[PDB]
């Protein structure tokens, strides 16, 4: 009983325009068509125009069924699929909410392959980036099994102001990056974003009140480069808070595969309860990678947003375990937590590394393979296993309650543990060499010896 956009049209030969064919299949399945449940046979799709998915509507799409972007407008976004109008810009409405949408299978073909002279997308020249979905304001959204292919230096998927978002078993192979563009604007583009929703953030709509996001998985998925761009730049994440902004909280991010991301695999400022877990961080050379970083990179960064006016509600309750990184990039570092200036108003608490197993094999590496910088409470790093490299863990300028127990280093060829704090002007530890833990006692911090060494 699931309608067939076929039934409205859709030739599916990637040369007519299957736009309003599927537009009108969604419109009858919201209505209760089909049980709301849309069906795309083999074929590939091409799209003029945005695409507006609906509430209680399923589309379903065939392993061999492509839908490939058209939207080349000037001034215009260039994002597939969105939970709300958009028509030019100036003319944007306020989002309503929107709830029980779903979305398996097929490819979307973000057509942002660049041209020879790898200053445009090739096939849509006027665009500044394209995309494949813009979630906002919605509910009960699932988008899983899907293959996204050649962003052009853009967010494959934007979920702002949006409550239980799950993203699995996808695959996020390939963003353009033009010879134009300069690194601010580079690291800002997450292959999938999460944020508040806000126009600065989510320019589709009216929405401006900062509406949190909550409830966001991204799991199963694999992250890599594809036959027409090379690799993504960051993953996961988000680059933009103000007092004003509400905390994407309970954001999961489970058992996905970032395939050597050339800036990280996760990145992000203004979250709370996060749980980065059972994931797999690749790294490879600069020789072996199509995007490389001059800057360097860290395959997991949550960092503080700079603003040194506004006390920000900073990262919180943060924890990082049970993944696995195989570097072998000497500019790349695994894990970084930090509130980047002594500056910054805000705080970064309740940070929890544990289990987590560093596979570092680069040589002459440049920087620690974890470090945790000015996290102001609760602070544990734990039963992390470390292999390779020059420095294990390092703790600069963190206060309130530190733990760093048993964890265990191989091969390395620096200070496992540095504790660091500083004054004024300068910098001194805050009691070391080899392994040991830390623990702290009535407000007090002290080594403690734990009999774990490398003996390879
Ligand atoms: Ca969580
Ligand atoms: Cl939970
Ligand atoms: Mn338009
Ligand atoms: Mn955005
Ligand atoms: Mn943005
Ligand atoms: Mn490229």
């Amino acid at each position: 009983t699931a309608l067939s956009v076929k039934d409205y049209g859709a030739v599916g030969d990637g040369i007519h325009d299957d736009r309003q064919a599927i537009q009108d299949a969604i419109d009858a399945a919201a209505q209760g068509l089909g049980g709301g449940n849309v069906y795309f046979p083999e074929g590939t799709y091409l799209v003029k125009e945005i695409v507006f998915l609906k509430s209680h509507t399923h589309l379903e799409l065939n392993e061999k069924a492509t839908i490939l972007n058209g939207i080349n407008i000037k001034n215009h976004p260039s994002i597939v699929f969105m939970t709300g109008l958009f028509t030019d810009d100036g003319a944007q409405v306020e989002w309503g909410p929107t709830e029980d949408i779903s979305y398996s299978g097929g490819t979307i073909d973000m057509n942002g392959a660049l041209n020879e002279e790898g200053t445009k997308a090739k096939n849509l020249p006027l665009i500044n980036s394209s995309g494949a979905f813009a979630i906002g304001n919605s509910n009960n959204v699932t988008i899983k099994n899907v293959t996204f292919k050649d962003s052009y230096q853009g967010h494959a998927i934007q979920i702002a102001g949006s409550k239980n978002v799950l993203v699995d078993n996808s695959r996020f192979l390939g963003q353009a990056l033009p010879k134009t563009m300069k690194d601010g604007q580079i690291i800002s583009k997450e292959s999938i974003q999460i944020e508040p929703l806000t126009r600065k953030g989510f320019p589709y709509a009216l929405n401006d009140d900062g509406k949190k996001s909550e409830n966001v998985t991204i799991q199963n998925s694999y992250f890599g480069k594809s036959d027409k761009s090379g690799e993504l730049v960051t993953a996961i994440g988000t680059h933009y808070q103000t007092l004003s902004t509400q905390n994407p909280s309970n954001i999961k991010i489970l058992n996905n595969h970032f395939d050597n991301m050339m800036y990280a695999g996760v990145r992000f400022t203004g979250f709370t309860d996060v749980l980065i877990k059972g994931n797999r961080f690749d790294k490879k050379v600069k020789g072996e990678s199509v995007h490389y970083r001059e800057s360097g990179a860290a395959l997991v960064n949550a960092y503080s947003y700079k603003n040194t006016k506004d006390l920000l509600d900073l990262n919180k309750q943060v924890v990082i375990a049970e993944n696995i990184f195989n570097i072998a990039d000497p500019k790349t570092k695994a894990i970084r937590v930090a509130k980047d200036s002594a500056e910054y108003l805000g705080k970064v608490s309740d940070i929890t590394v544990t289990k987590n197993v560093i596979n570092n094999n680069s040589k002459e590496t440049e920087q620690p393979n974890i470090e945790l910088l000015r996290v102001s409470d609760n602070l544990v790093v734990s039963e992390n296993s470390i292999f390779g490299g020059k420095e294990g863990i390092v703790i600069e300028d963190s206060k309130g309650k530190i733990t760093v127990l048993n964890n265990q280093f191989y091969n390395l060829s620096g200070k496992y543990i540095s504790f660091i704090k500083s004054n004024a002007n300068g910098k001194e530890p805050v009691i070391s060499d080899g392994n040991f833990n830390i623990v702290t006692e009535n407000g007090l911090y002290k080594i403690v010896t734990n009999n774990l060494s490398d003996k390879n």
